[PDB]
């Protein structure tokens, strides 16, 4: 029930990309929202905690976005270039590690459908740089799996869960930060039971196999 | 009129601290919102640009916050400690530099009353670490001075300007991110004239003398 102790910081996480996994997609946006478990040790949509750390970045993917990805995210490779965005590089990896290092350990990334998309994509971008070590101290959980267990104790898409719990659609379904903020709200529904589940299911990020690139 | 060329990225910036300058205050929160000038090359409150980078962090100050600072910010040293916040350290300096390095140069920090508070406080925190080099490539402007010139072409507090331009109070006047987002909105009022002023008045950050600490 505590394979790795209590997770100290939950890092709510979302990335947007150029396409689906089969397409060897590249990140176009990412957001990390770090919340100490203290803020979760304790209807209508709750306010976020006062004390949080937030990082939201756009990324030049180096290839075209699919039309569908651009409709969903409002991003395109040309638009990212017009704003001088840089590719996923060593500096970005160092930035992610430095942000994680502001937080008390153990770190647990939390992402909706993260096992199938966000986590293997992040692993793949790091693997292409030879920098999977940037994330090797972290743990991770997929909140689809979590919310299924909490509601059991229907669709489990993020918007489905949000409207089921709060009776309104999430705002800002087109940025990575908006997805992370909606995920936070759903995780605040039954926060103590969520923390028990996270503690029991936290998985070392080093066991996430990359979507593509060296394993 | 172009002493340093066109500024490429405007980094809207705010820090909260334990007290007033006389008290040798310490940072408790900071937010940087990086916007490429493209997003400003072109009533009611406008939406922020789609493509932005955002960094918001809380910081353990190492000393008590004044009661007034805690009323204003909702932060206290004990609350920051309950959430495991770390002091302003080398890792934070590296994080700030890595975030700046995602942006095209020249970088121009933009902060309201920044010449008197935010800029010398940031310089002082870096000076105490021996890391003023983290910010030495940057430029900076104080948006009080900017908005005075734009309106000339009354109080110039952030809230005064906001309600004067948009007929409503800014939301979230208690977090660093809320101040940065309200500052962004005011800078979007006359964006081209703001950019001309910024280009003409941008000041090397190395000329900001620290609020305290080694000069």
């Amino acid at each position: 029930t505590l394979p790795h102790g209590h997770m100290q910081t939950l890092i709510f996480f979302d990335m947007e990309a150029t396409g689906l996994p089969f397409s060897q997609p590249k990140v176009t946006e990412l957001c990390l929202l770090a919340v100490h478990r203290c803020a979760l040790e304790s209807p209508t949509v709750p306010p976020p905690p006062r004390v949080v750390d937030k990082l939201s970045l756009c990324v030049a993917p180096g290839k075209a976005c699919s039309p569908a990805a651009s409709e969903i995210t409002g991003l395109s490779t040309a638009v990212l270039a017009a704003h001088g965005r840089q590719c996923f590089d060593d500096n970005l990896a160092n930035l992610l590690l430095a942000f994680l290092r502001r937080q008390p350990q153990p770190w647990c990334l939390v992402a909706h459908n993260g096992d199938r998309y966000d986590f293997p994509l992040l692993q793949a971008e790091l693997a292409m740089l030879g920098l999977t070590s940037a994330l090797d101290g972290a743990f991770c959980v997929d909140s689809i799996t979590a919310l299924k267990a909490l509601e059991r104790a229907k669709s489990y898409s993020l918007g489905s869960i949000y409207t089921r719990l709060y009776g309104q659609s999430p705002p800002d379904s087109h940025t990575a930060e908006g997805d992370v903020l909606a995920l936070l709200s759903i995780c605040q529904w039954r926060p103590q039971a969520l923390l028990r589940w996270v503690d029991a299911h936290a998985r070392p990020f080093g066991t996430i196999r990359p979507m593509y690139g060296v394993t």
